[PDB]
């Protein structure tokens, strides 16, 4: 009994994408919020209700319904047809809870991007946009088989990935696809840097006092590379649409 959430690329446009990712967002459930940056739960433990499917279909009719974590937006694994494929990472109570009456299967390869990269899948070399997703449904359903590539598995799931997750818990990445919709882009370090410290910028906005003061700053970068260092939170706010609830000083 989860949410679940649609997106179709035949004639979708960067209007239908936005309202798609604020419809996620809602669906997500979070609890309260953080200087006024929606928090999402920290516990939800039973599959039965901690997960959102999302329905991707392209202009052929190829669909992929991608299982999501609630508490950290984390894609665990997806149903094609009457198959069902899991990150080696995904925990068992979702394996063995999620999409039942398939076919089930678990990937040797975990859902990390160092993971993916393994499968020869790399952010700075993946083209993301409207077409690239098309492609990516068009590859996870042509592998609903037993003997499936691995590689092409991958670099879809990395474009589903952040299109998906990243654009939901960014407003910054969910831009950098709206305004090159329906051109192919390949992150740069901006986007890769804010990928990356989602959970440190999470923990440092949720622990800060009323100023929004970072007890430690917090490294990004600019698209070149150049370094920066967030201190306050009103410094990356705009830039955030949902906050991670962590526990300890992650690192
Ligand atoms: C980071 O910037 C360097 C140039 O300073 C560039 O060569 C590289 O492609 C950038 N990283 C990515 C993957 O955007
Ligand atoms: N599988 C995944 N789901 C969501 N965000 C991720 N970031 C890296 N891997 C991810």
């Amino acid at each position: 009994g989860l949410d679940t959430v649609s997106f179709s690329t035949k004639g979708a446009t960067y209007i239908t994408y936005v309202n798609f990712l604020n419809e996620l967002r809602v669906k997500l459930k979070p609890e309260g919020n953080s200087h006024g940056i929606p928090l999402l739960r920290k516990k939800c433990d039973d599959p039965g209700k901690c997960f959102v499917l999302v329905a991707l279909s392209n202009d052929n009719g190829q669909l992929a319904e991608i299982a999501i974590d609630v508490t950290s937006v984390y894609v665990v694994g997806y149903q094609v047809r009457n198959r069902s494929y899991f990150f080696k990472d995904a925990p068992d109570a979702a394996y063995e809870g999620l999409f039942k009456n398939t076919i089930k299967t678990r990937l040797h390869f975990g859902g990390s991007y160092p993971s993916l990269e393994g499968e020869k899948a790399y952010r700075e070399t993946t083209d993301l946009g409207i077409e690239p997703l098309r492609i990516g449904i068009k590859k996870l359903d042509e592998n609903a088989i037993d003997n499936y590539k691995p590689t092409e598995i991958a670099s879809s799931l990395l474009v589903v990935i952040q299109m998906v997750s990243e654009a939901a818990r960014f407003t910054f990445i969910e831009n950098q696809i709206r305004n090159n919709f329906q051109q192919r882009i390949r992150p740069a370090n901006n986007t890769i840097s804010l990928e990356n410290k989602w959970g440190k910028l999470s923990f440092q906005i949720r622990t800060s006092g009323a100023n929004g003061m970072f007890s430690e700053a917090v490294e990004l970068e600019r698209a070149n590379g150049k370094k920066y260092y967030v201190t306050a939170v009103d410094q990356v706010k705009p830039k955030i649409a949902l906050l991670k609830f962590v526990d300890k000083d992650p690192k």
